[PDB]
């Protein structure tokens, strides 16, 4: 029912004993501690210090080459002690929980692994994913029309249209926020006949109000695959704290089974979206839908991250105008 | 004397029996028509339909293994049959001249040959650079600080510190133009003793109104040796119009040689710089400086120039508070 109003406390997540979340009480779910993650990646975490592997996913042996109990409590100094130092220089105490660390690994299968890493706390959240051999030249040429667009619409129109070029994306959309958190797509580009969403207003209730305090935070976010069961962290609770480990900052971060839900009753294979932040305040989404499962590479996510950035700094120079 | 006059008419270039330029009549060089480039890459010329190369720097054999008068009058069909069909269509008839397709090559010598190529009027322009074996990620890290600055002059120091951190230039500035013409150094991020120009202000002419002009249009140059010869182009002329080729929008086209001797002059062995332009007008640039020559790796190059165009914006919305 508004923008600027703060999110209710969230309810104890299931595996802490609870409740079920119903339509309800679904502004309650805590989404960003679910204790798991996407299956088409891995998770660690590890003591910021030390570097010692505190958590795994129980995945972690498909992607790493070695099974969770082996791996767990030694140190990444040992593990990766070609990176190791450089992401304790990246990630220093007290950086942005949003600030990233990036490397490419080899591993045993085709491609490669790319590694996400950022901090929470005294914590490192480490994100492995499979990618087979995008420059920043792709965001240069897609400023171009971005910069000619003559008024906010058609602003929302091109960086739609760009987005979907970049992407391959079934679906494109600009979806704002009004002051009362209803929302209404704004310009869409889509897959010859597709369904058209354009015009079209949806309720506050649909991205609830945690999700956009968490989206304020943390400016990307994906569900691949929207049939995929969770993969649990291994302990579930970070032994630093005994309490949930966040995973806002983390694209690997399991999707609220609600939205799954909703994804899965508009036809919807893979999602993605990312934030419109003008002035530290959610201004809309570039929401993006596939008709079947797709992960959309790293790099690529990084320039749809910097191009949401573009867009909302126009979005604020034409709206001051 | 101001920056919304227009610059005056070009003399012909030496080459086609134009005056020797001093600093009496150096506000008419045509600086964008020399004819010639930095010997650290190559350039071709092509015929934007048919693809027949039709100018060749004289080092080209270095570079592409083979003889400038052999490649001549060759297809880039023939001669780059994997690359031919995307450079098309990334560059139709009518793209802005400042579009770039870029391309890695591979080639007998360590590492790779970038290609960068863009279009003008019925003109391919190819640049060949030699390059080792940067993501967009680096732009990404870059702008969480940039978005941070409480004001204008703090974010001119954070994009000054930015790109030194980026480059390891031995000097970056952030020169600001006054409505004469005349600018100043507002920020300057530089190695420990060199000599500081944080708050200087120099004449309009230390830039010269064709030379700003140019600089609204092709947002990045360097100079990336200051007492290298330039390779001249053969020939000369684009055979299609019998006139000089425009080079404005080729890193490779050499640079002034009254700049190259101010450059000299303050001890800098390599130049860079990106523009700032905002609302259409050249607001400043990003200046660098190092002390020994020095080539800006392309990628490098790209993610500065995003750069550039993103604290442009930053700048737009904050003068408009
Ligand atoms: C064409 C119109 C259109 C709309 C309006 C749309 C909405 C949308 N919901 C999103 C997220 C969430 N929704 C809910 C919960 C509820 N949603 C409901 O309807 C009720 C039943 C409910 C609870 C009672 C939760 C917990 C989240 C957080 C998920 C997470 O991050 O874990 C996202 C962002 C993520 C993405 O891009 O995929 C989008 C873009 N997507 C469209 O295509
Ligand atoms: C610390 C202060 C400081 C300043 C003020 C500074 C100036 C500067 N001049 C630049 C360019 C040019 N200047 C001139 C000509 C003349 N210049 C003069 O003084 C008189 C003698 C003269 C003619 C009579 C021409 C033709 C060009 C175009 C070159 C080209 O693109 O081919 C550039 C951009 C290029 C770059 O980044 O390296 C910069 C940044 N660079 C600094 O570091
Ligand atoms: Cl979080
Ligand atoms: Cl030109």
């Amino acid at each position: 029912g508004s923008m600027s109003r703060d999110p209710l406390p969230f309810f104890p997540p299931l595996y802490l004993g609870g409740p079920e979340i119903t339509t309800e009480n679904c502004e309650r779910e805590p989404i960003h501690i679910p204790g798991s993650i996407q299956p088409h990646g891995a998770l660690l975490t590890a003591d910021g210090h030390s570097g010692e592997v505190l958590q795994m996913s129980l995945n972690a042996a498909t992607f790493l080459g070695q099974e969770p109990t082996v791996l767990r409590g030694q140190t990444l100094a040992a593990l990766l002690p070609e990176q190791w130092p450089a992401l304790q220089a990246a990630l220093p105490p007290g950086c942005p929980d949003a600030l990233q660390y990036r490397a490419t690994l080899d591993w045993p299968a085709a491609g490669h692994l790319s590694l996400t890493v950022h901090r929470v706390g005294e914590l490192l959240i480490l994100e492995f994913e499979p990618t087979e051999a995008t420059g920043p030249h792709a965001l240069r040429n897609a400023m171009f029309a971005l910069e000619s667009a003559p008024n906010l619409r058609a602003l929302a129109e091109v960086a739609t249209q760009t987005v979907r070029e970049l992407t391959g994306f079934d679906r494109v959309m600009l979806y704002k926020f009004a002051p009362d958190a209803t929302g209404e797509v704004i310009a869409e580009a889509r897959r010859e006949g597709l369904h058209a969403f354009l015009g079209h207003r949806f309720p506050a209730s649909d991205i609830p109000a945690q999700a956009r305090a968490l989206y304020t935070r943390h400016l990307l976010r994906l569900t691949a695959d929207t049939r995929a069961a969770a993969v649990p962290l291994d302990p579930v609770l970070n032994p630093q704290t005994n309490a949930p480990t966040p995973l806002g900052g983390a694209v690997l971060r399991a999707t609220s089974p609600m939205h799954m839900q909703y994804l899965r009753n508009m036809g919807v294979g893979s999602s993605l979206s990312v934030s419109v932040v003008v002035g530290g305040q959610l201004w809309g989404l570039i929401a993006c839908h596939h008709q079947t499962p797709y992960v959309l590479p790293p790099d690529l996510r990084t320039t749809l991250e910097s191009l949401g950035r573009l867009l909302s700094l126009q979005v604020q120079v034409k709206e001051a105008h």
